[PDB]
């Protein structure tokens, strides 16, 4: 995918999708039970990475940046043009709008699949240098219990660039 030069006209679309994603990062940590704090921790239940888009500092940032840079990367190697068509937290406010109302089309979800396989296929590359976890086999010879959560981290990447425009 890295092999495609972005369009700068996009460039605007793509860092909407980054912020998205990070705003997702942000909701279901919080629906976990996570707030924000300091400390980098997973069982004290905060993340220091919730608060708002323009804060974040380039250590935070690159990580949705890079997801938004190699989905639209990947959907553009699949071959389908990208172009021009509630809980209280702890100081952050992520709700863009309703973007779980229209349906997804087949296409559009086999193009999620395909996302999330080629994220798994990246992940066990860099794991593969761990041992012998038992998810260092591709996507299609994984589990089917949890190929739907990466689905769905994936989806809101093509629900954002249907809803738009």
């Amino acid at each position: 995918t890295s092999q495609i030069v972005l369009p700068p006209h996009l460039e605007r679309i793509r860092e909407r999708l980054a912020e998205n994603i990070h705003e997702l990062w942000v909701m279901n940590k919080i629906e976990l039970g996570w707030q924000y704090g300091p400390v980098r921790d997973d069982n004290k239940r905060q993340h220091p990475c919730l608060v708002e888009f323009c804060k974040l500092p380039e250590q935070e940032r690159n990580y949705n940046l890079q997801m938004s840079l190699e989905t639209l990367k990947t959907l553009l190697a699949l071959g389908c043009h990208v172009g021009i068509a509630y809980q209280l937290t702890s100081g952050y406010k992520p709700a863009p709008m309703d973007l779980s109302f229209i349906k997804l089309t087949p296409s559009q979800e086999a193009m999620v699949d395909k996302l999330a396989e080629n994220a798994h296929n990246v992940w066990a590359r860099d794991r593969i240098r761990q041992r012998r976890n038992p998810r260092l086999v591709p996507y299609t010879l994984l589990d089917d219990r949890t190929k739907k959560s990466n689905k769905d981290s994936l989806r809101e990447a093509v629900r954002t660039l249907l809803g738009y425009g």
